[PDB]
Formats: structure tokens, sequence, C-alpha cells
């Protein structure tokens, strides 16, 4: 029962973004082994990968664990399937992604998992709300605090 604090990256583009990015939260508090403990403030943030899409939210949240990183994303996974059922036909499929930013100042290297998340020093939609919530937090690939890893970027901007 020894609690890990871990560091979840959230996201949506399609729908209503900030109902699905207060919906995830929700559903991870209710697991037995997660409690939401802290949120960052939701930021508005240009797509990264494809162009042609909508802007994204995207946030962080801090949670209390007492689950493995692998039953943690066995959790983040079974939120995405849930809050991207559709509504209505006609409106589209809803989306939402979870990620595990960090897992305690863990490094894990799985086929099925790499955190920190392998790339995630590239992002400032998630090294930016991270930042709000995890300052002072090692990022054991790099050996930086977030607080240092987080760059300025203007297609960055917090929602409200
Ligand atoms: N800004 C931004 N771009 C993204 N591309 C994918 S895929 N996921 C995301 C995301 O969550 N935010």
């Amino acid at each position: 029962s020894h609690m890990i604090q871990a560091y979840l990256g959230l996201g949506s583009n399609i729908g209503d973004r900030e109902s699905q990015l207060n919906d995830a939260i929700k559903i991870l508090n209710e697991y037995d082994g997660i409690s939401v403990s802290n949120i960052s403030p939701i930021y508005e943030t240009a797509p990264v990968g494809y162009t042609e899409q909508p802007n994204f939210l995207n946030l962080c949240v801090e949670i209390q664990t007492t689950l493995t990183v692998l039953q943690l994303l066995e959790c983040c996974l079974k939120t995405e399937e849930c809050l991207h059922r559709i509504r209505k036909e006609r409106w589209g499929p809803r989306t939402l992604d979870v990620d595990i930013l960090l897992y305690g100042e863990e490094m894990i290297d799985l086929p099925k998992l790499s955190v920190p998340h392998p790339r995630m020093n590239e992002r400032a939609f998630v090294l930016i709300p991270l930042n709000d919530i995890a300052a002072n937090v090692v990022e054991p690939r790099s050996k930086l605090k977030v607080k240092d890893l987080v760059f300025v970027d203007d297609s960055v901007k917090r929602y409200k």
C-alpha cells in the first residue's frame, strides 16, 4: 500500500473538450487505487502531429496511487475507451487522450509502456501545464526538474 505520486497528461480536441477533461478526472478519481490530488489549469494548444485538425485543450493531473504503473495504464485506457463513445452518430465521435507522464521518480521501459513519457520533453502542451503542478519534480531521463525543462511556446495559451 506504498503510495506513489504520479502525473498524467490529458487532452481533447473534438466535442465538448472541457467536459471531456473534467469527466476523465472524475473517472480516474473513482478507482479505489487512485486519488486525484491536484489539477493544472487548462491550456488551449495548437495541434501537434497533423496540423489540419482542431486545437486541443490540455491539462495535467497529480494523483496519489497504490496501483502499479501497468495497472495505472489500464485505468487510463479504460477511461479513454469510455469517453470516446459516441453520443449521437451525426455529432461524430468524441476524443480524449490520457497519458502517464511521471510515476514517482521511476524510469520504466517496457514494450507496452515508457515512463516518463519518452518525447514528452518536446511537448509544450505537456510541460506548460505540468509546470503548474509539478515544477519541482525531477524528470528522470533528463535529470531536470519540470521547471527547468519547460520552455516558451506561443502556441500554448491558458484557456481560463
Ligand atoms: N497540442 C496537442 N497536440 C496533440 N496531438 C496529439 S496526437 N495529441 C495532442 C494533444 O493532446 N495536444
